[PDB]
């Protein structure tokens, strides 16, 4: 394999570890990110990336830049021969999708758009988009599958998202060499099993577990629980979590596909069975050996019962299947924040 | 009014006959248009805008530039002091949107993006913006209103749209000072009652009008029916047509509602009766007092029986009424078109 893999936002939490799942496929990634949400390492590249050399023994193309950027865009591509591109760059808080919508749509939309327009100009028509389930809206049943409507979406990070696909969409509709892999998923968890790499802590953090976690070591007192009256096994809240290896393997199954020229294709990636808060603390107990005291608090406005998905299509088109499950991820998380009580550090 | 009003796009059909207005009703336009879509007069600028300035005997400052052109933006916004902006910037051939997804995404989506950055960077935080009522999608119910479910829109025209009005929305919803009016409508005809200006021939036309108006001076043979057996009074198709005028004056009302601290407000503007394709013949006949022979050909696929919308809370908030009906819509189209064969020319 001579010809390289570009992954945007390479430096980041789900993109780090599909370099790393890329480097040990096989295959030659190039990495752009412009630091936004990453830390610089000490060397050439960053922190995460640098990491992920060590623990492959294998080396990443890294180009610092912005997608935002056109002329740094035209130079990548005059300087590499890609043979598809993996999209992660983008700006995901969703608390802070509300406070700052312009940034959101500015750089997601924007970036994308720019991105799309130097791939065609190119002739790269491979590309693999790293979406959100969060197109779904709320459920309108379960599991939420691939033929479920999209668009419900309430925040400036979830609508962005979708739009996002939908201009990919038609795209594809427009130009039928184009192909194109939108994955779906939910919350993103755990870490690479070394405990070298994983999630820096984020300012806001668009899930549950590391407000568990944090409880665990006692940078937190006690969990709240929003709820405890739904309509659920246990009345707690049911939620998606996604190892974040097996979503980054999944992205190595996408670009795969795309080789067959799959036009445009949509799958939800995630394990098919939803957790629990209750369950979620259990298994974070048990991983931690540390006792999580939480709070029945009142249930919060809008939120559901359940939201879970339905992984089934891909395990039919893409041959993959989520091998982690919810005590792996809690076992791998306390393991990257035992290790990394800061996330990294040069 | 020693304080301006920009209005983007402002050489254009709809924007050339609101600029119009605004000069009756007393203010001062600034305008800029790239000639995207728009002819170039003999002066210093637009066929349209000249032959402006001749009707109203007020002038126009215009300047050549692109909503895409950051630097132009920052030049304009510094050497002027806007109220308000006026956007009607960007492409809007659905036919056209079908096969060159990525230039209306590219134009539309980012233009307005950055037009929304450099306003807010500006503190200019007053916009009409030149909706469509494609959002509605396929009526779930007539006549449509306001409250009716948005985001349905086949085309990337139509989702565009929409797409940008989700973000005007979000943004109104962070930044409580944005005062932002959206106007919803169909299909714009007729012209201004000189028959000195009007649209010029499209290349995909985007209503029916156009091409009842060639049969009528012998440029088309035959009008084609799709369809007589829907269930509507006549079995022919309902849609929903504005005089250009009546519209124009619609966004100059929005205008005056800025002026209240509005904040976010939605509108459709239209006469609030549909019209069938028979009475559009009907109707064109009788000011031609051309014969205008057609043939029923099968129902298009996906067409709707009748679609139009309500206009109730315009006339309550804004205090606007559509003054015009299909008979001065044809007059006025027959005239400008008799007047001017091939549309502008210097
Ligand atoms: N974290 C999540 O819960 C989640 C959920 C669903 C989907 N996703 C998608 O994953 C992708 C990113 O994943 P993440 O969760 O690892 O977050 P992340 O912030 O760790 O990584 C995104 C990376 O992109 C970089 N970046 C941001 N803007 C950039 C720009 N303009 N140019 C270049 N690089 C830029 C950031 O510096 C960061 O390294 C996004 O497409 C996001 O929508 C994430
Ligand atoms: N024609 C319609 O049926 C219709 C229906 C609904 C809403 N609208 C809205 O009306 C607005 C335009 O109205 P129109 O119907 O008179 O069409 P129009 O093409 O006559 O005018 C649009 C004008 O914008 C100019 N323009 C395009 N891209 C530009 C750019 N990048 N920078 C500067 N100027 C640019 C074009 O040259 C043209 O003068 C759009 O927002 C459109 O979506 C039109």
């Amino acid at each position: 394999m001579a010809e390289k893999v570009l992954v945007t936002g390479g430096a980041g939490y789900i993109g780090s570890h599909t370099v790393l799942e890329l480097l040990e496929a096989g295959y030659l990634p190039v990495v752009i990110d412009n630091f936004h949400n990453a830390f610089r390492g000490g060397g050439s590249l960053p922190e995460s990336l640098r990491r992920v050399q060590e623990l492959t023994g294998r080396s990443v193309e890294f180009e610092e830049m912005d997608i935002l950027d056109q002329g740094a865009l035209q130079r990548l591509f005059k300087k590499y021969s890609f043979m598809a591109v993996i999209h992660f760059a983008g700006l995901k808080a969703v608390g802070e999708s509300v406070q700052k919508p312009l940034d959101y749509y500015r750089v997601n939309l924007t970036g994308t758009i720019q991105l799309l327009e130097i791939m065609k100009a190119h002739g790269v028509k491979n590309l693999v988009f790293s979406s959100s389930a969060t197109v779904y809206g709320n459920p309108q049943y379960l599991p939420l599958d691939e033929a479920h409507p999209t668009g419900g979406c309430t925040n400036p990070y979830g609508k962005s998202k979708f739009f996002i696909e939908e201009m990919i969409r038609d795209l594809c509709q427009a130009d039928k060499t184009w192909n194109a892999v939108l994955l779906r998923y939910f919350n993103p968890t755990g870490a690479h099993a070394s405990g070298c790499i994983g999630e820096d802590p984020q300012g806001i953090p668009n899930n549950l577990m590391p407000y568990v976690s944090q409880v665990a070591i006692g940078r937190r007192e006690a969990l709240n629980v929003f709820g405890n009256d739904y309509d659920t096994e246990d009345g707690t809240g049911v939620r998606d979590y996604i190892h974040v290896v097996d979503l980054a393997k999944g992205h190595i199954a996408a670009l795969r596909k795309l080789k067959e020229q799959c036009g445009c294709r949509i799958y939800n990636l995630g394990t098919g069975t939803g957790y629990s808060v209750l369950q979620m603390v259990q298994a974070m107990e048990k991983a931690s050996g540390k006792k999580i005291p939480y709070k029945v608090v009142a249930r919060r406005e809008g939120d559901v019962a359940a939201c879970y998905a339905n992984p089934s299509l891909a395990q039919e088109e893409l041959g993959w299947t989520a091998a982690l499950g919810l005590d792996r991820m809690c076992e791998d998380l306390w393991r990257w924040q035992k290790q990394n009580p800061s996330g990294f550090g040069t």
